[PDB]
Order: C-alpha cells, then sequence, then structure tokens
C-alpha cells in the first residue's frame, strides 16, 4: 500500500532559484512589484521627449485615417445593425452564391425571414456597438430585423452580405485556409511585414479535437515553410500554436500527462518548424499555466533533436507580476540552451477571467495587475530587460499602443539590423499604425502580423473579443478612436504618470481582493492556489502529517467522553488506509445527551448572541488555520479530491462567517431560543453541512446534538474540537457518532426541540413522522429543516457554447464522483446539436482520473462505501439490461482495493426513465426538439425534486420562459450547477427537495428561535392584488379585523424581495422571494380561515381548504379573483402536492393534523399551527416567512468570452 | 385604511385616462400604480400637459381606444399593415399562452400550436421602457394586457387562433 | 410646441418604420376639439398623413 500523498504533486523538476523567484512573485502585492518596474522603465527626459514626439506624430497619423457607413446609410439602429449581420453571417452560410441571391430576392426582402439566427449577436454587438453582453435579446434582434427588412428590402441586406463577407473573411482572419492566408500575405511582406499564423484553436476538451489541432498545425507548418522557402526565422513567416490546443487536460494538476503527452506532441512540431527553419511562438494562455509551460520551453529547449534551430518562440505577459521573473529565466535558459529564444512581449489577452477566477478561488491576490497603466509600466520594464539581452534573445514587441511603440523604439537606440528585434502586432488592427513604422520611409523596424486562420465560428468570437479588447474602455483601441480622448493623453507616460501617484502600485479602488468580496459583511474564506510550486510543497507535507496523525471520534458528552463500541474509519479510495478510530454512541447516551442538553439550554441561550457569534468567528479562523490538515482528513475519511476538500473547507469557514455576522445583524433577547436541537448531517459534505447546521443552531442560542454520519466521523469530531476550542461549551455542542439508530434516538428524545436534517428524503420522512407525535412546550411542531434530494437537470440550447458545456457538465455530473446533492443527473441537450455535444462529453468523460484521491492528478474519487457502490451499479445495470446506450470509463486495477464507480452516461428515451436520484457518477442524456422546450420544462418538474438547475443558452427569450416556468431553488445560468456559496449562492430547493429555508441565506436562523427576528433587506414594496381583493371581501362581509389583519399581512409579506448579493465579477447572483404554491389549510374556525387566507394571499399562494371543517359557508361571494386561488379538500393526498400547511386548533387537534399532513405523499410539508386564541392574540401566530419560497439565481455573465463592466 | 376601495372607485367611472399620486412612501407608489387603472400615471408631480413622445398619452374604457397620441403604437393604426414600432418587443412569454400551446399539440393541432407559441414570442406584453425626457423626471412605458377580449369565432381553426392571440 | 414635436415625432417615426408594404387606408376624416384646437388638430392630421393617407 502506497503511502498517502507520497506522490500528491511532485513538481516536474527541482525548482532552480530561477524558477522560484517566479513561483516568489505569483501574487505579491501591487504596490511591491511596482517600483522596480518604475525603475526600470524609467528613461531620460530626453528620450521620453523623443518618444511623446514620436507617439504624437504615430497617433496624428492613425487618426488622419464599414459597419458605421452602412448603419449612417440606412439609419439603422444599434439593434437593426447588430441584427442585420446576424444575418448576413447566415446567409454566407449558404455556400451556392447563385442561391443565396434567391433566397435574399425571392424570400427574404419580401417579408419571411434549429438556431436562432442571433446566436452570435454579441459578436455583432460588439462590432456594432462596442460594447458586450453576455447574452443577447433575441426579441428584440428579431423585431428590429424585420423593421429594417419591411423598410429596407433587398439593398440593405445585400450590402449587410458583402459588410459581412468582408470582415469575416478579410477583418478578422488573414484567410479562411492556411493556403489563403498565404497567398494574402505576398502584398504586405512585400512592404516589410512578416507573418506569424494561428490556426484558430484552444481549449480542447478531447482526444479527438487535440488530434485535430495537431494536424491542423502541423498542416500549416509545412504550408508554412513551404512559402517560406528558405527565408529563415527572422525575414519569413512562423506559426504560433496554443499548448491548450494539444492536450484535454493541459494543467498543472496533469502535469504527469502534459510532460508524457503533450511535450512529444510539441517536440515533433518543432522538429518540422525547425527542418523548414520557421518560427514556433508558444502562444500565453492563463496564469496558472505560465509555470507549467516553462517545463515544456526547458525541456524543448535542452532537447538536442532540435539544435540548429532558433525558431523556438515564448510569448510572455506584461500584465503578469511574474513577467520580469519569467524574462529572467528565459534569457538564463537561452544562455544554457544556446539557443536565441524568440520572446513575444505582450499585455496580455486573459485580464477579466484573471479577476474573477482570483476572486472565486479565494486567493490571497491577483497573478495579473489591476491598474491598466500599471500593465504599460510593467511592459516598458520588461522591454528594457529584453533590450539589454538582444544577443542571447530575440524581442518581439506585441503592441497596438502607439505611446507603448514609441517608447521602446527610442529605447531601442539608433543601431539596429534585422534579426535585433521586432515588432508584432495583430492583423486588421495593427497594420494602420505600423504602416507608419515599417520600410525605410518610416520608423524603419519590421512587424510582425499575427495572422488568424480559419472559419471556426466559436473560435472566430473569441477572437473578435480579443481583438476588440472585449469592448474595454482602458484599451487603446478605444480610446484611439474617442473623440473626448486628446492626443496628450495618449501620449501621457505611464511611468511618469505611476510615479506621481500617491500609492505607487495602489490596487485598483474598485477591485475588490477576493478575502474582500463581502465588504464590511465578513472576510471571505481563503483557498489555496493547488498551481502554486510553494503551494504544493508544503500542502504535501501538511497532508502527510495529517496522515500520520491517530484521529478519532468519541461520543463527546456534556459530562466527557463516552464509552461504546469502537470501530476503524478506512480510506473509501483504498480500505486498507486506515484513517482512524470511531467510538460509535449507545442509544442510552444518546437520550442522555438530549437531558444534558436540555439542562444546559438556559445557560447557553443566555450568552449574548455577538458573543455566540464571536465563538462562530473563532471557530472560522480555527479552521482557516488548520485548512491544509483539514484537507487531508477530508481527502482520506471522504474521499474527495484535494480541490474538492478546499471548496469544503471554504465554505464550513464561510458558514460560520455568515452565520455569525446575520447574528449581529438580527438577533436580540426576544428571539428566544426553540431548546436542544438534533443536528444529522450527511457524509457527502462531512465538515461543510455539519458545521453549517451546528453553527446556525449554536448561534440562534440552541444547544446542539450533533450526529454525523456513521461514514465521516472523524472530521466531525475535528470540527467539534474546533468549535469548542473556540469557546462552544461542551454542553452546547455534544458530538454523538453512530448510525441512523443515534439519529433516531435524538429525533425521538422528549427534549429534542428541533431536528437539522440533510440526507436521503426517505429518512427526512422517517424523520417528520416522529416528529409529527410530539408538541414543543408552546404546543406548536417541532421545527424541522431537511434538505434532501435533487433529481437536477440542464437544458442546452443550439445556442450554448459546446465547450462550455462540456465542462460545465463534467464538472457537474462526476466532481465528487457525483456525490454532491446539486449534481447533474439529467442533461437535455437540444436535438440539433445533441450528437456534436454527446461526442464531445463522452470524449471529456475518457480523460478523468479516477483513483485514491491522495494524488493532485486524479479527479474523481471513490464512493462512499460498497454498499453506494453497489446501488449505483444496479441502476447502471438495469438502464444497459433496458437497452439504453451506456458509456463508461474503465477503470484502473489499483481502484479494486477502494469502492469506486466509473463515471457514465446513459442515453434514456424520456425523463420518465429515471425514476429516482441516483448519488452518484452517472450522467443521463435526453435529446428534445425546441417547440418542446416548455413540456420538458413540465418534465424536468414533474420528478417532484427542485434543488439545482441549469440552463446554457445566450438567447434572452428561452432564460426568461426557463426560468419563469422551472421550479428549482437554485438556477445557473451558462456555468455549472455546484458549488453553492455561502451568502452569495444560497442553497435550498423545494418539493422533494427539502422544507427550507435556505442554507447560507438569511431565512435560516429565523427557523431556529421561537420569535423569528427581521432579516436583513429582508422587505418587499409589492403587494398581493388577491390578498387585496380578499381583504376588501372581508370588509364587505363584515370581517372588519380579519380585513385589516390581511392588509397589514400584505404589507408585511415579502414577497417580491429581488435582490442582487456580492459576489465576484463577471456573475451576476440574484435572490428573490416568490410564492411557495398551494397551501393547506386547515381551519377550525370562520376567524382563523380568514386568518390562514390572509396569510397564504399575502405571500402569493393559492390554497386548499379541509372540507371537513364545515367552514364553506364562510366563503360565500368570494371575487373571481380570490376563488381562482381558493379549492376545497376532503382528500388531501389527491388534492396535493401542497407547498406548506397552516393548522388551528387545540394541542391534540394539531397533533392530530400534525400526523395526517406527514402522512401525505410528496414533499415534506412546512406546517404551522396556532390556537384560536393564538390567532386572535398574536398577528405573527402565522410566520410569512415560511409561506415564501426563497429562489437563488447565478448568471455566469463572462459567459459570452468577456467581462463588459470590468 | 379605504386606500384600495378608493382606487376602486376612481375606476368605477369606466374612465381610464390621466392618474396622480402625491406621496413619498414607495409601498404606496406600488400599491396604487398596481390598482389604478388608467393610462397616463403621474407621481409627485401635476397630471396635464403630457409631452409627445415622452409622456404618450391616451388611455381606456370611457377615455377612448388608443393607440396613444404621441406614442409608438399610434402610426401602426393608420396602415392596413402595421410595422414593428421601434424598441417594440418583450421577451416574456404568456405562461397561459404556452399551457394552450402544449395543450394543442396534445390534441393534434399542430399548426394551430406552431401559430400560438408564434403569437406568445410576437407579443410584446411585458415591455417596460425608460423614455428620453428632462433630468429630474422618470418617464416610463410599458404594454400590460388589456382585460377581457370578445371572441366572435366562425370556426374551431379560427377560435385557436384568436385565443392564442389573446393568451399571447 | 405639442404641434411642433407631434410633428416632428410622428415624422421620426415614420423614418423608423414605414415601407411600401405598410399600405394607407385612404381618405382619413380627422375631427378635434376646441380645447386643445392647434395641437390636437395637428397631431391626428399629422399621422394620418404621414401615415399616406389623404385627411379631411
Ligand atoms: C501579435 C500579438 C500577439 C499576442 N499574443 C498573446 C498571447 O500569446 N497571450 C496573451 O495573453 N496575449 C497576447 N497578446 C495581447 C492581447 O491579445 C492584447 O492584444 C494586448 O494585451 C493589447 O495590448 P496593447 O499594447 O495593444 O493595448 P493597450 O490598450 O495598450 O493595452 C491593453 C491591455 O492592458 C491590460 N489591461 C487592461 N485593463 C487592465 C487593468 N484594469 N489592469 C491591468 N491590466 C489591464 C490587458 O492586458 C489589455 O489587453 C498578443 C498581442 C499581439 C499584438
Ligand atoms: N439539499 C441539500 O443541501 C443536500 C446536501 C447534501 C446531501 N443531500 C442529500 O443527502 C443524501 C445523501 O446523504 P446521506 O447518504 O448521508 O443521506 P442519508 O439519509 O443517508 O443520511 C443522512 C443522515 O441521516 C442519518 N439517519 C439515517 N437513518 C436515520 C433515521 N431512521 N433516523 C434519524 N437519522 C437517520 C444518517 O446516520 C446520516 O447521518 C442525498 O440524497 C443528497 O441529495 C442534500
Ligand atoms: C488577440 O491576439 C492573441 C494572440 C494570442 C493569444 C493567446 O491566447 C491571445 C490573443
Amino acid at each position: 500500500a502506497p503511502a498517502p500523498f507520497a506522490d500528491f504533486a511532485p513538481p516536474v523538476r527541482p525548482q532552480s532559484t530561477l524558477r522560484r523567484a517566479i513561483t516568489a512573485a505569483y501574487r505579491r502585492p501591487e504596490t511591491e512589484c511596482l517600483p522596480p518596474l518604475v525603475e526600470a522603465a524609467t528613461q531620460s527626459k530626453e528620450i521620453r521627449d523623443a518618444a511623446a514626439s514620436t507617439a504624437r506624430k504615430l497617433i496624428e497619423a492613425l487618426r488622419g485615417k464599414g459597419v458605421e457607413g452602412l448603419v449612417q446609410e440606412y439609419s439603422l439602429s444599434s439593434q437593426e445593425g447588430v441584427a442585420l449581420m446576424c444575418l448576413a453571417e447566415a446567409l454566407l452560410r449558404i455556400p451556392d452564391t447563385a442561391t443565396r441571391d434567391a433566397l435574399i430576392r425571392d424570400k427574404i426582402a419580401d417579408g419571411n425571414w434549429s438556431r436562432s439566427l442571433f446566436v452570435n449577436a454579441a459578436t455583432w454587438g460588439l462590432v456594432v456597438t462596442g460594447k458586450l453582453t453576455s447574452t443577447v435579446n433575441d426579441r428584440s434582434l428579431a423585431a428590429a430585423l424585420t423593421r429594417l427588412i419591411s423598410r429596407c428590402g433587398e439593398p440593405v441586406i445585400r450590402r449587410g452580405v458583402d459588410m459581412a463577407m468582408r470582415m469575416m473573411g478579410e477583418q478578422f482572419v488573414t484567410g479562411e485556409t492556411i493556403r489563403e492566408a498565404l497567398k494574402r500575405s505576398k502584398e504586405l511582406e512585400e512592404k516589410g511585414f512578416s507573418y506569424s499564423y494561428d490556426m484558430l484553436g484552444e481549449a480542447a476538451t478531447t482526444a479527438a479535437d487535440a488530434e485535430r489541432y495537431y494536424r491542423d498545425y502541423e498542416s500549416a507548418i509545412h504550408a508554412i515553410g513551404k512559402a517560406s522557402a528558405g527565408r529563415g526565422i527572422y525575414e519569413g513567416p512562423g506559426i504560433s500554436i496554443k499548448l491548450s490546443a494539444l492536450h484535454p487536460r493541459y494543467s498543472r494538476a496533469q502535469a504527469a500527462r502534459v510532460m508524457g503527452e503533450l511535450l512529444p506532441r510539441v517536440k515533433a512540431l518543432a522538429l518540422l518548424a525547425k527542418n523548414y527553419d520557421i518560427g514556433l511562438n508558444i502562444d500565453a494562455e492563463e496564469a496558472d499555466r505560465l509555470e507549467l509551460s516553462l517545463d515544456l520551453l526547458e525541456v524543448l529547449c535542452l532537447d538536442g533533436d532540435l539544435s540548429g534551430w532558433n525558431g523556438m518562440g515564448f510569448v510572455v505577459q506584461a500584465y503578469g507580476k511574474r513577467c520580469p521573473f519569467v524574462l529572467d529565466f528565459i534569457i538564463d535558459l537561452a544562455r544554457r540552451s544556446g539557443r536565441r529564444i524568440m520572446v513575444r512581449l505582450v499585455k496580455g489577452a486573459y485580464w477579466d477571467a484573471e479577476i474573477k477566477r482570483a476572486q472565486l478561488d479565494g486567493l490571497a491576490d491577483f497573478p495579473v495587475f489591476t491598474r491598466k497603466i500599471h500593465t504599460d509600466v510593467s511592459y516598458i520594464a520588461c522591454a528594457a530587460k529584453l533590450l539589454a539581452a538582444t544577443d542571447v534573445v530575440f524581442p518581439q514587441f506585441a503592441t497596438h499602443n502607439a505611446q507603448t511603440l514609441a517608447a521602446i523604439y527610442h529605447m531601442a537606440g539608433k543601431d539596429f539590423h534585422v534579426g535585433k528585434y521586432e515588432f508584432q502586432c495583430l492583423h486588421g488592427m495593427g497594420e494602420p499604425l505600423y504602416e507608419e513604422v515599417v520600410g525605410r520611409g518610416k520608423l524603419d523596424r519590421p512587424c510582425r502580423i499575427y495572422a488568424p486562420v480559419g472559419t471556426h465560428e466559436t473560435l472566430l468570437a473569441y477572437l473578435v473579443r480579443r481583438l476588440l479588447e472585449n469592448g474595454a474602455n482602458s484599451s487603446f483601441v478605444h480610446r484611439i478612436n474617442d473623440p473626448k480622448v486628446s492626443i496628450d493623453e495618449l501620449i501621457a507616460d505611464p511611468v511618469e504618470v505611476v510615479r506621481a501617484m500617491p500609492v505607487v502600485g495602489a490596487k485598483h479602488d474598485r477591485i475588490a481582493l477576493p478575502a474582500e468580496l463581502f465588504g464590511d459583511a465578513r472576510t471571505n474564506s481563503a483557498g489555496l492556489d493547488l498551481s502554486n510550486e510553494e503551494t504544493l510543497a508544503s500542502l504535501t507535507e501538511a497532508l502527510r502529517e495529517s496522515a500520520a496523525m491517530k484521529w478519532t471520534a468519541l461520543p463527546q458528552l456534556a459530562t466527557g467522553p463516552a464509552a461504546g463500541e469502537t470501530r476503524t474509519v478506512l480510506n473509501p479510495g483504498d480500505h486498507r488506509d486506515v484513517v482512524g478510530s470511531v467510538t460509535e454512541t449507545s442509544e442510552e447516551d444518546a437520550r442522555r445527551a438530549v437531558r444534558l442538553a436540555a439542562d444546559a439550554a438556559p445557560d447557553w441561550a443566555a450568552v449574548p448572541p455577538s458573543e455566540r457569534a464571536a465563538c462562530l468567528d473563532r471557530a472560522a479562523e480555527l479552521m482557516q488555520a488548520r485548512m491544509p490538515t483539514l484537507l487531508g482528513l477530508i481527502i482520506r475519511e471522504a474521499g474527495k479530491s484535494a480541490l474538492n476538500a478546499i471548496a469544503e473547507v471554504r465554505e464550513a469557514i464561510d458558514f460560520l462567517r455568515y452565520y455569525a455576522e446575520q447574528t449581529r445583524r438580527t438577533l436580540g433577547p426576544g428571539h428566544g431560543p426553540l431548546g436542544p436541537i438534533v443536528c444529522i448531517s450527511p457524509w457527502n459534505f462531512p465538515l461543510a453541512i455539519f458545521t453549517g447546521q451546528i453553527a446556525a443552531a449554536l448561534v440562534a442560542g440552541n444547544p446542539v446534538l450533533a450526529k454525523p454520519a456513521e461514514e465521516t466521523p472523524l472530521i466531525a469530531a475535528e470540527g467539534v474540537r474546533i468549535l469548542r476550542e473556540a469557546g462552544i461549551p461542551a454542553s452546547a455542542l455534544q458530538l454523538l457518532p453512530g448510525d441512523g439508530r443515534v439519529g433516531a434516538a435524538l429525533v425521538a428524545a422528549a427534549e429534542t426541540a428541533g431536528v437539522m436534517f440533510t440526507g436521503s428524503t426517505e429518512v427526512a420522512r422517517l424523520i417528520q413522522a416522529q416528529l409529527a407525535d410530539r408538541l414543543s412546550p408552546a404546543g406548536r411542531p417541532i421545527p424541522l429543516i431537511a434538505e434532501t434530494g435533487g433529481q437536477n437537470a440542464m437544458i442546452v440550447d443550439s445556442s450554448a457554447l459546446a465547450e462550455q458545456v462540456v465542462g460545465d457538465v463534467i464538472t457537474s455530473a462526476f466532481d465528487s464522483a457525483g456525490q454532491r446533492c446539486s449534481a447533474l443527473r439529467v442533461l437535455c441537450l437540444q436535438e440539433d446539436v445533441a450528437d456534436r455535444i454527446l461526442t464531445m462529453l463522452k470524449g471529456a468523460l475518457h480523460e478523468l482520473h479516477i483513483g485514491r484521491t491522495d494524488r493532485l492528478s486524479v479527479d474523481v474519487g471513490p464512493v462512499i462505501t460498497s454498499e453506494a457502490k453497489d446501488n449505483i451499479e444496479k441502476h447502471i445495470e438495469r438502464m444497459r439490461g433496458l437497452g439504453r446506450k451506456v458509456e463508461q470509463i474503465g477503470l484502473a486495477s489499483e481502484t479494486g482495493v477502494g469502492t469506486f464507480v466509473p463515471p457514465t452516461i446513459i442515453e434514456l428515451e424520456k425523463l420518465s426513465d429515471l425514476q429516482r436520484e441516483v448519488f452518484g457518477p452517472v450522467l443521463h442524456v435526453i435529446r428534445y426538439r425546441r417547440d418542446d422546450l416548455d413540456r420538458l420544462v413540465d418534465d424536468v418538474n414533474a420528478t417532484g425534486y427542485g434543488l439545482t438547475f441549469g440552463l446554457h443558452t445566450r438567447l434572452d427569450e428561452t432564460i426568461a420562459h426557463v426560468t419563469s416556468r422551472i421550479k428549482a431553488g437554485n438556477l445557473y445560468i451558462n456555468r455549472n450547477i455546484i458549488g453553492a456559496v455561502v451568502g452569495v449562492q444560497p442553497f435550498g430547493g423545494r418539493g422533494l427537495s427539502g422544507t427550507g429555508p435556505k442554507a447560507g441565506g438569511p431565512l435560516y436562523l429565523g427557523r431556529l428561535v421561537t420569535t423569528a427576528p427581521v432579516p436583513p433587506q429582508h422587505s418587499s414594496v409589492h403587494t398581493d392584488p388577491v390578498l387585496l381583493d380578499f381583504a376588501k371581501w372581508l370588509d364587505g362581509k363584515g370581517a372588519r379585523a380579519e380585513a385589516e389583519a390581511a392588509r397589514n399581512a400584505g404589507s408585511s409579506s415579502a414577497l417580491g424581495l429581488d435582490l442582487e448579493l456580492p459576489g465576484p465579477v463577471g456573475e451576476r447572483n440574484l435572490y428573490t422571494l416568490h410564492a411557495r404554491g398551494r397551501i393547506l389549510l386547515v381551519p377550525a374556525t370562520e376567524s382563523g380561515l380568514y386568518h390562514q387566507l390572509a396569510a397564504a394571499l399575502a405571500t402569493g399562494n393559492s390554497v386548499a381548504i379541509d372540507a371537513a371543517s364545515g367552514l364553506q359557508a364562510s366563503l360565500k361571494n368570494l371575487p373571481q379573483t380570490v376563488g381562482l386561488r381558493v379549492s376545497w379538500s376532503k382528500d388531501w393526498a389527491a388534492d396535493g402536492p401542497f407547498a406548506g400547511a397552516l393548522v388551528e386548533g387545540d394541542a391534540e387537534r394539531i397533533r392530530a393534523v400534525n400526523k395526517a399532513i406527514a402522512a401525505l405523499p410528496g414533499p415534506l410539508l412546512l406546517v404551522q399551527a396556532a390556537s384560536s386564541g393564538e390567532i386572535a392574540r398574536n398577528p405573527d401566530a402565522y410566520c410569512l416567512n415560511w409561506l415564501v419560497e426563497e429562489v437563488s439565481a447565478s448568471i455566469n455573465t463572462a459567459a459570452a468570452g468577456g467581462n463588459a463592466s470590468l
């Protein structure tokens, strides 16, 4: 048996001093990065004066010289221009130019114009307006297209087709094929330009895609080398490649596959480039790939088979904090290898994405600068370093910024020869600038044009966004065309502007560090960067040390540890790996624990809320400090990967801090505790959900009996140890390890005042049935918060981006071996794109690494137990036996020592083929016709579940349709459907998925006290109109007090609350309160009924009223608006599902009704009960908090390949 | 406490042209503007002097037929085939229209089901625009349901199309 | 002012929307009141005219 974590993440090679200097700078504070850059970029006054003059002359030339003229000629609105260009693009998809012309003339121009015409309207919107949107208003565009065609007819359509042709075939790309691009390059090559060709391609998701990009590159190298015809690496053309195009798993976590599989591919291409003596440049991609790419560069430059060739090139991004240290490494590598490495200095293309990623991952700082002027100084500083090393490297200064250009032109001085350095620019953007540079009549410096090649609609869209800087106001390309921006502004020297600032290198004031995402409310949890070699080295040691510890879990009662039966805890991924020992709780001691909690309840309720919250905050600090050790335990006890364990510890920290802050915002002495709360937690989030339930109950003033899942007691014991260390008294937090019999004893105990349960719907139903026999001392039902299964779907239409879909599906379905309650279970693919997406999904499936999770390279770990494995596999085999197509990855023999299920894709005929939640790595796929979208949504709702739901579409009309009809608590647009963030996507659903309130949301604590507080921002100015009609009807009937109570309910309701929650950039996180549905009303008196009806109507609900109440004659002559919401039910089980219940009666009647409600099939109903007297005395007898439904929606607004606002 | 009945009394005249509300309270604004049935609403200002293309002018009931003068639907009433007005669209689809279309598909009425879905998309119900105007004022223009439409069909398919149009 | 604005607004709406398939009704009778004897007079007439209809 391999020692745990002995091979967790060994580096490709021992890290040299130069490599460690790079890693040290990864997230260095911006105020520390800039001063040495300012120093290195400093030039003499005479040079600065000369550069400003040259920059002014270039900009004057640039300003002294398509779609805009088309918009002018036909008086098009912006939307008409966008719509016209979408039409033109589609018409160009028709090959036969004659068949197209007759379509325009005889069909389109008249009045009759598988995929929306407007799938790429975001791209054209950027072309037309300079602004990027994530999604497109396809109804607006359709209206605009109809309007413009009916107004201007065939002429405007032909003009649009001509314009789209000129842009898509001549301005965005140098050619559609490498042969065409090479032919079109002769003109500027005669004028002194050179070329670097980019076969559009990146981010391979499958082996097949990586192989396709490989043969694209190989064929392009042959064509470029044939055309170069011996011109060599400086005067002749070269190629640019992206490493992510050549392997579907290009990441540090997969470094072994990268070195073993990607490296030989790059070597083979470079050998071909060597034979033709052309340049081969490695483009720079995301920040977490920088240092990995250096390992490939080093191996390539030291490989003797490539000797004799100086065409290897490498991009370095000056917006990156490591840039100068990367350059030091490359210059030294050039000296060691004797190869004159071609170094392309760029600013960088992924800025918006890097900001969002660092925020999502909770890392210390950004790996890029946050002020644009800092990147400019960085670039000039790095240019000075390169210009000092032209003997050993070939600098290539890629920029369209005339100030940057002029600074470097003058920095380089008067001595020039071809091969010393060059400038570079992008095709169809840089030529106007660089035609003022190239040639003896200008500045006589060469420029290499980066020349995109292809027709790839997706990659074409990616490029147009890169070419237009995602529509950024800070970009030179935008500012050069901005008449409000003077030339003096454009030639401002960034070095001296930065030097003059109060704090040199201060972070952008409007971008939050990841720790500061929530401002003054609370401190964001911190993650770990698994691409950082220093982090990986330190984590390896911490993880090894965690595995040497003798972890234990014992019954921890208020009186001390208790004795019991002890057994070992085994690693689910390798049962030979003993993780620790658990001593399990006797039923008698479980009962004793509840009595001890009851005895201690007044003492804990007496601790002021802010001090209870301080315990949670202290526990959060402890968990953060202990994160590496906690990771190791979670990895081995629960079978989780490192990344998932980090996210879990982060979530536990976030729960602690969020409930602490919510307590500080809300709780006072009048919000009395329930009493002892039984917290029953699952094995799949054995720290986060465990901690969240307990922290909420504790901070609300209740003592807790914590019953962890039998599979994962050790991390629970560690969580309790930390909470107790943080100041939670032992009498307030007791740990009761064991199986469901321990849970059952706790639930049944007479002093149990509330139960928080996360687990299966079936166990939740058993708990509900036991609780229904009891009442609180105040004669109310015992509160149950139950978060249960999901049958979570994602709907993908033909406008979605397949590569994005595939990544989000693989992650949502198979992360944590599908053992997330939020996991994607049913993928619904529009028929027109189903086959292409399914092919990619199957290819991506086979790139997953399944195994014991103490290796960074493992993507998917084991399932928790042999019983789990057996249950999942029985489902797969039943599906397979029914003739459904089943795709599975083959598992390695090493998995035989643990309990693994291979990630599996099952193609279903109908959603009804799936009858129950299968809690494992099993994705079901169905196809749908576009016109059946609404029925599909009905079918998704018909499962009875409602937890998570995903939608991938670019079309606003589809977003509005689907999100208005789906009934789920957590919606995700154009992103994965997992990993809900506390206070950002408050988490919890409806129906079979649970009772609410949402964990990590603002209604949670209020369920854990006897008088609910007003949550922060919890109000609505909306009044339900049927409530208002009902209140008028009451007044008409003479029920004056009830009418007043109804109006008051209408005002007090928070129905219609519509909030945006603070979160990361590039995402919009919305939180809304809706009606729950149909509420079961069980009144005893006429006035009781009227109060119940007002409560339900004020929160937007319809009702079913118990016909056995005999109160039918109390609702005579209802307004139709109210009557439409009222039904009468004799057989409650026949008239559901309900979404809640209101009950009136004395204690015996409440108990009898509560038991009858627990027997209703389907969802667990949140039941509220009150006596007739309580209804008369207490305006809040029924709490409106529990009569609305919380919905969280998270929209990825970077999904159109850019962040507009940022 | 009689505010809602007062709004009913105002609506009960059968007219619905201009209406003013003076209040500092958002809940009263939301309440009253959601219940009054008048074509031109004014909040914390006078109720006269509608500005062309800023307060498109005209009401409902006994106040007239529409479309609003000085608004984007006006010219379409004066031609035999109405054009698509500027900015005239909505991403909202009426859910009962959608339920009707599914029912039509269930009955095998595939042509009417497609017609119903197309009406659902073509409807501008839910349009919610801010019109350009002076500073210190917000001028909003919205498209709502009209109410109950009288359907006088002759054939089953005609009824399905009329119902789709009204539901959409 | 209102008469001026009707004229310019219906002119702009025409430029934004009307094409050959938006055929006129024919003669439109425009009946106007004494309380806005220029503005409502002009508004009704301008709209009818610019939509391509002759006006009484
Ligand atoms: C020939 C060529 C090849 C290129 N190859 C690559 C490559 O392999 N990898 C890659 O990542 N990029 C590459 N780029 C660069 C990228 O695609 C953009 O073209 C480049 O960053 C624009 O810089 P500029 O000097 O033209 O314009 P500018 O307007 O001067 O600079 C804009 C740049 O500033 C940076 N920036 C913007 N806002 C901020 C901010 N708030 N804080 C900090 N920085 C900010 C960004 O890097 C942005 O692109 C290449 C560019 C060219 C011309
Ligand atoms: N909605 C959510 O937020 C959420 C989150 C995580 C997991 N889940 C659900 O959790 C389920 C998987 O977790 P699980 O396997 O641990 O669920 P589960 O029902 O198997 O186990 C949960 C807990 O209930 C206990 N238990 C079992 N029988 C009991 C009984 N008769 N009385 C009292 N307690 C009893 C177990 O000991 C365990 O601690 C899935 O259905 C999943 O969807 C939901
Ligand atoms: C727009 O020019 C670019 C060239 C290369 C890259 C590498 O990702 C990005 C942009």
